[PDB]
């Protein structure tokens, strides 16, 4: 499919894409060609199910980490910038979006998560982890509580694990270990305990969520979250007087976050890849372009030098630049989608009281470092159930939407067979 003459975009929820779609019309004004901004629930996990089969949107945004996955099932077309838009932004963001030697889709912005606090409640933030429940119970006797913040996506858990050891896939050399999952640790064991203590002793509730965390903050009902700077927007129209700061430390070391870099890639199938390459080159990643997307919802550091140099007069972009920092990039290679879906039945299990903090992360290393996923497998596993017998086009169309090589896919279904 993939209607050649337009545009049609891809881009998370939480994202400005309103803003984005501004950015569209002046596309439209300027050459005519339409472009339509959709956000899509899991869009993820949907654009390896539509791109495998040659449909989807034309250009996708999303973190670098899942990139490498769709890069590597030819979901992604190679991107070409000259020499003088490549110097337009940083090298590391481009670094962030080069896999196997290609570059595969242009970086946007820069995300991190900060500590978010009210400047009124708490006139001093926490410089660590270790003080919160105590802080928390002073905010109780007043009815208000210290801390809420989203325990559903590992993304905002992990800073506290990593904090002290945790890491996603060893890395030595220039090649990451798969069967090396930093889950698997005392660090890591540590942090993921002090966050299950926190819930134990009624700090927080192991079914808070972003809708429930962002109310709470935004109502100032708590004290502190933990956000990117697309939450930010909501945070103004509250009215609440707050501050972005650095994560709390904890074990004395910095808290560590995923440093994500919100990329735009072009559909592998897209027959209007000239397009959105004018379009992002041209449009989206100039000062006017990124400022349409800011204003709607804040896209926090960026890329693009120019830009990037004038936001860092906000203190806000500051505080997100010095998690960065102190956190790390993430990895970009397939096996990413596997270590988050680890994590995050990692941290429910455990949350639940279901599993041990330490029974939840030897299985979150098994889960990840899986030749082949649990999710994935669960994939393979339906469509068998449909067809147990592989057609040559069918398998290399299975493969792509989950990720891996037609050559696993096609010894599974033989194994499935004997």
């Amino acid at each position: 499919k993939i209607e050649e003459g337009k545009l049609v975009i891809w881009i998370n929820g939480d994202k400005g894409y309103n803003g984005l779609a501004e950015v569209g019309k002046k596309f439209e004004k300027d050459t005519g060609i339409k472009v339509t901004v959709e956000h899509p629930d899991k869009l993820e996990e949907k654009f390896p199910q539509v791109a495998a089969t040659g449909d989807g949107p034309d250009i996708i945004f999303w973190a670098h980490d899942r990139f490498g996955g769709y890069a590597q099932s030819g979901l992604l077309a190679e991107i070409t910038p000259d020499k003088a838009f490549q110097d337009k932004l940083y090298p590391f963001t481009w670094d962030a979006v080069r896999y196997n030697g290609k570059l595969i889709a242009y970086p946007i912005a820069v995300e991190a998560l900060s500590l978010i606090y009210n400047k009124d409640l708490l006139p001093n933030p926490p410089k660590t982890w270790e003080e919160i429940p105590a802080l928390d119970k002073e905010l109780k006797a007043k009815g208000k509580s210290a801390l809420m913040f989203n325990l559903q996506e590992p993304y905002f858990t992990w800073p506290l694990i990593a904090a002290d050891g945790g890491y996603a896939f060893k890395y030595e050399n220039g090649k990451y270990d798969i069967k090396d999952v930093g889950v698997d640790n005392a660090g890591a064991k540590a942090g993921l305990t002090f966050l299950v203590d926190l819930i134990k002793n009624k700090h927080m509730n192991a079914d808070t969520d972003y809708s429930i965390a962002e109310a709470a903050f935004n109502k100032g009902e708590t004290a502190m979250t933990i956000n990117g700077p697309w939450a930010w927007s909501n945070i103004d129209t509250s009215k609440v007087n707050y501050g972005v700061t650095v994560l709390p430390t904890f074990k004395g070391q910095p808290s560590k976050p995923f440093v994500g870099v919100l990329s735009a890639g072009i559909n592998a199938a897209s027959p209007n890849k000239e397009l959105a390459k004018e379009f992002l080159e041209n449009y989206l990643l100039t000062d006017e372009g990124l400022e349409a997307v800011n204003k709607d919802k804040p896209l926090g550091a960026v890329a693009l030098k120019s830009y990037e140099e004038e936001l860092a007069k906000d203190p806000r972009i500051a505080a997100t630049m010095e998690n960065a920092q102190k956190g790390e990039i993430m990895p970009n290679i397939p096996q990413m989608s596997a270590f988050w879906y680890a994590v995050r039945t990692a941290v429910i299990n455990a949350a639940s009281g279901r599993q041990t903090v330490d029974a939840a992360l030897a299985a979150a290393q098994t889960a990840a470092a899986a030749a082949i996923s649990p999710q994935a497998r669960a994939f393979l596993e339906q469509v068998f159930r449909r067809k147990q017998s592989l057609n040559s086009k069918e398998k290399e169309e299975v493969a792509k939407k989950c990720g891996i090589t037609p050559l696993q896919v096609r010894v599974w279904f033989i194994n499935k067979r004997m």
